[PDB]
């Protein structure tokens, strides 16, 4: 019989909550921790719908439309980089602020123009409710609006697309960032996990495990471990996400840095 509870919603966020889930059932007797994706929006909707126990979100409750923020509550657990990646063929390694926006909007549409080969440049985008997308548009791309482009369900399916597609731009979690594709540098900053602490690496978010209510029994625990020092010094970090013991700075809900 046992214990079983469901967590649903960010892509960002899934391996973390399918590794610290596997983990957990490991170490607990007759428990069970079942996972899916769906992204951020899917993730927000059902927790509010009381249809899972768990909604995995990048962004705060009160930045989707329709969601009541009141009666969810929030357990931050880790921060997410996310960083523009290309297919590996395109010619470059970096571009800065001003270049990607011309990107993403189709003003620059040949990588040949940012020192890259003669090839056509094909935008992949997510789907909208994506909070990666939210993140990126909104500190990647100073809030410019993507050009209509192909659209992936995941940010795994963003990957392989991205590694097999000649030309391919997209963004992802650090996570995802394998041999198959490059990730960009941005104004010759790298993403990397000391420059999301310092805010030098600006795209990044809050990882989120929303409940509606507070929660008990098997949902209360497991969050407790997420959040317990043994899994944030330990699986967390593995993963490629920063405890967020790590961060340097501290972001408010008006996009406001201070220093930590």
């Amino acid at each position: 019989a046992g214990e079983s509870i469901t967590a649903v919603g960010s892509t960002a966020l899934q391996p973390l909550v399918e590794a610290a889930g596997e983990q957990y059932t490991g170490e607990h007797l007759g428990t069970f921790i079942n996972v899916q994706g769906g992204g951020t929006g899917t993730g927000l909707s059902q927790i509010q719908e009381g249809a899972v126990q768990i909604g995995n979100s990048d962004l705060f409750a009160g930045e989707q439309k329709g969601i009541n923020a009141r009666q969810l509550v929030d357990h931050r657990v880790a921060v997410v980089g996310i960083t523009p990646i290309v297919n590996k063929k395109v010619g470059v390694k970096n571009l800065s602020t001003n270049q990607l926006i011309k990107i993403f909007t189709g003003q620059i549409t040949n990588w040949k123009e940012v020192g890259g080969a003669d090839q056509s440049i094909v935008l992949i985008n997510r789907a909208q409710g994506s909070g990666t997308r939210a993140t990126f548009e909104q500190f990647g791309l100073a809030n410019h609006r993507s050009k209509t482009a192909q659209e992936q369900d995941s940010s795994g399916m963003v990957r392989s697309i991205v590694a097999t597609t000649p030309g391919a731009i997209s963004y992802v979690a650090f996570s995802y960032v394998n041999k198959t594709v490059q990730a960009l540098s941005l104004n010759h900053v790298a993403p990397t996990e000391v420059n999301v602490t310092t805010n030098d690496w600006r795209i990044w978010s809050y990882e989120h495990l929303y409940t509606k209510g507070h929660p008990t029994g098997l949902t209360k625990a497991f969050i407790t471990y997420v959040q317990s020092p043994a899994i944030q010094n330990t699986l967390v970090r593995q993963l490629g996400y920063l405890s967020p013991d790590q961060m340097l700075v501290e972001r408010d809900a008006n996009g406001h840095i201070t220093k930590t």
